[PDB]
């Protein structure tokens, strides 16, 4: 039969295309298929009753509008309860919640506040009297709070003022330049209070306490590591910060044995002198030797379009190799976080691949370069895909037009992470796993995709091969517990 | 170290060597034009990256059109022989202005405001139109009783055109903009299907596409339903011969033109019975008119409507036959953001049915194996940038889903879907967006020339015709290089 022969050739063709996607080799137990069919049901319900009933597919909307919807979906609770592996792309000063800074930090002593000339609130700590500036009229948060009338209103205005999701960012800061302006204001509002050593040591623990409470067991954080200041005025160095994080991490691992651990990546800004960037590469070289397991490598952060390139820093980033004997400072570069093509920003991909990076951040413009894409696969370089950030920071509006979706469908080395979840009031990793589930994979791909993501966060991490084996075991143990309790609570008895 | 710099430059030359047109060798005259385009291209790219301002080439076409018409590069492209336009829809391939200044000034034309506050036009030579949900009035009378004849004839365009308001702000959802897009055609159906008015609109198409230095067109048409003043409704072969007569008068008047060929189009919301009859009419028209008739295609919005598999019994009929026949196909496919859906999987049906070209193919990059097979078989994709933005597949054109494929020499051609619906040029406005949004900062004229040559290689002409068509383009192309360089280079 001509129809029968056609349908056989068609099914072979489609199944040969779908056999090359990410997670196509995950074989699920019948118990795991129960969860898979619960997720695929709601996924297909929203996909199909939005395609045919001709309505908006809320999972792909602005996170201001989708968050309330996502927080009422039965699948988001499954992901909330899922051991997601590791979050491999984080920035320290925005990986915990603003409510802790409003409720804990701004209730401490010696906390002043002021409204800058842009009508934004700023916070700082000064134990040496009133703060020394007059572009701002600093007042004590303690007194200004009591003299209001409704303390909760004072503490809600504080959060609304320093959050980016108090208004729809795609409407309040419509241009990429504007949203990066509000994004930069966010950090300047909090710098005077997050770099005080007592507040920072407690803030970092809040990161670990929250990321485990979202069933994430491993984190690789990027930090400036220097500038922690005390009440007496003393400002510390970088090695102080690394050991402050190392002390909190080990107290945590001892307290919670289900956690895998944390590791640190030093970050420098893209707009600072080549002299300082070499100075920081030197700090990373020594810190990597002194702390071989807690310290991973170096990265340059900050807005990628209007600031410098990776070639502008070649004398520094090649310094570890010209040494005799040659040294290896591992790199974790941001690269190609742009819509531009065949430009400096787009071409930072080649420099990162030739500087032998271990993972690439964002990598939005990798698909635009055929050979660059092939080479990264051959060498094993994985891309850290951060979906929600790529929407708010203005690389795409509909997440379904993400530039790495084609790569996911060809089993490309990829992991999923957030970037600065606390700025836009997002969950540690659940909200970004959900967006990938509904916007970055197909209608016939739910749990094979998610499980491969968790496994790739361990395979393409910076742990030793010995650690990675011992890390998957802990994740496996918690994963089977997650399948067991979920299926027990859904399947009839 | 210089050693690192050598490895870096080798890698870039290894990647960029795979772009579309990377093997085009430009004459020294052609290189001057390439440099004039690249100069303005990089200035606008780098002013926006560093001063942190908006890159208008990638904005909504409502806001970029005014800017584009004051750029020195658009005039260079306006003067370029672009080859062939291979994805056109007849009812929107000529200006709305022609309908207001010619058509609504003919006799027996009535107008009315429908229940949605949109204008509708129709022709009835037998008195007032046969409907009463609208109070039909003579366009002459409503135009006369207005205090300004120009205001009425500008409102007549403003209340039936899609670029009168920013489509991305007033009709923000895919449902809403496609609603206005469908309303556009229902506004004009009563006047574009009158046999005299349609025959002249098609003439306007060929004149307008030639006046934009496009030498060949492959237009998709319903081809049936042309009505006369008495009411006679015609068949498809009448339409095909109506187009064929006008085309051959055109080819004789302007011997610099290459020609035109026709593809039959059916809608995605009609019964399998109706689509089967259309497939049968297409088979016979292919035999009867072997040079002017090419094949069949199914059009209309792809997301809420049917698939190509729901019509398999019809589209295999040419093959289940003794002796077997081959009806060529020109399917639309995967004009969607969805992944692993019925819409998205229409590519497997198209590739197995030996389609000659695919329309849009926005989700072809999401399917690894589907892409490779089309490359071996020679199936090319018709990329329409401005269509995909206004109709809500992408907002920033630089996020177009086919940019990666262009960078690995994938067989592609460029066209405008419905240039008159959104007040765009025949082919220049869609070429400019490709130049500024779909390729890199270091690629201007090699890419454009390869597109012009691809419209002839990946056309439906015979191997004999293609050779004589390339020659006609070649002669016109070199005169374009000479005159353009003569007007820019010093003496
Ligand atoms: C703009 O920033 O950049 C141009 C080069 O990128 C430069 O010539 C121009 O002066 C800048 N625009 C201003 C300052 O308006
Ligand atoms: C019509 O505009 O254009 C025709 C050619 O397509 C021409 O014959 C006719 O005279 C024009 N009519 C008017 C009213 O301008
Ligand atoms: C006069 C007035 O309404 N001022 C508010 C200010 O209190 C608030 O801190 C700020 C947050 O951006 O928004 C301004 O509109
Ligand atoms: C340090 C650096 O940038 N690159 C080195 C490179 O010199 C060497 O050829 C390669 C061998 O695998 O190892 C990389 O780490
Ligand atoms: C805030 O946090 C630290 C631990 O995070 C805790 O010891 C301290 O008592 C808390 N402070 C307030 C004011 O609640
Ligand atoms: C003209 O149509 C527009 C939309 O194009 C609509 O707002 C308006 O109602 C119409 N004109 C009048 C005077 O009502
Ligand atoms: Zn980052
Ligand atoms: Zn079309």
């Amino acid at each position: 039969t001509s129809k029968a022969a056609y349908l056989l050739k068609r099914n072979s063709l489609i199944e040969e295309d779908a056999s090359r996607k990410l997670g196509a080799k995950i074989v699920l137990t019948n118990e795991e298929k129960v969860l898979d069919d619960f997720i695929l049901a709601e996924k297909r319900k929203l996909i199909d009753d939005s395609r045919l009933n001709q309505t908006e597919y809320m999972p792909a909307a602005s996170f201001y509008r989708s968050k309330d919807f996502i927080d009422t979906t039965f699948a988001y609770k499954i992901i909330q309860d899922m051991p997601k592996g590791g979050a491999l792309h984080l920035h320290d000063t925005a990986s915990a919640r603003i409510d802790w800074i409003v409720s804990n930090a701004t209730y401490r002593d010696h906390v002043y506040m002021c409204m800058d000339q842009d009508n934004f609130v700023r916070l700082t700590v000064s134990g040496t009297g009133p703060p020394a500036n007059s572009g701002c009229e600093w007042k004590l948060v303690e007194t200004e709070r009591a003299n209001s009338g409704d303390i909760a209103a004072f503490d809600h205005w504080l959060k609304s003022n320093i959050s980016l999701l108090t208004t729809d960012p795609l409407v309040t800061y419509p241009s990429l330049d504007k949203v990066w302006g509000r994004f930069d204001k966010h950090f300047s509002q909090l710098r005077g209070i997050i770099y005080h050593t007592p507040i920072r040591r407690d803030y970092y623990r809040q990161i670990l306490e929250e990321f485990r409470s979202d069933n994430v067991q491993y984190v690789e954080v990027r930090s400036s590591l220097s500038g922690f200041f005390e009440l007496d005025g003393t400002v510390h160095d970088a090695e102080f910060g690394l050991n402050l994080y190392k002390s909190v991490t080990e107290e945590f691992q001892r307290e919670y044995p289900d956690f895998i651990g944390a590791k640190i990546i030093l970050s420098g800004l893209r707009f600072k002198s080549q002299e300082e960037i070499l100075n920081e590469v030197k700090i990373a070289m020594d810190l990597h030797k002194k702390y071989p397991d807690f310290f991973l490598g170096y990265d340059l952060v900050g807005q990628e379009d209007p600031n410098f390139s990776l070639l502008h820093y070649l004398d520094a980033l090649l310094y570890p190799s010209i040494q005799n004997p040659p040294y290896r400072l591992p790199y974790f570069f941001h690269a190609a976080e742009t819509n531009w093509q065949e430009t400096e920003v787009d071409y930072n991909l080649a420099d990162a691949l030739l500087l032998n990076t271990t993972r690439v951040g964002h990598g939005f413009a990798l698909i635009k370069h055929p050979r660059f894409t092939e080479l990264a696969k051959e060498n094993g370089v994985a891309v850290e895909v951060n979906p929600i950030s790529n929407q708010i920071l203005g690389l795409v509006r509909d997440v379904r037009n993400h530039a790495l979706v084609p790569l996911i469908a060809d089993d490309y080395p990829i992991v999923i992470s957030s970037d600065d979840p606390g700025a836009w009031e997002a969950s540690p990793l659940s909200h970004d796993f959900y967006v990938a589930l509904m916007d970055l994979c197909g209608r016939d791909t739910a749990l094979t995709f998610l499980k491969q993501l968790a496994l790739n966060s361990i395979r393409y991490s910076a742990m030793s091969d010995t650690e990675k084996v011992a890390a998957k075991a802990k994740w496996t143990t918690q994963w089977d517990k997650f399948v067991k309790t979920s299926v027990e609570g859904l399947k009839p008895h």
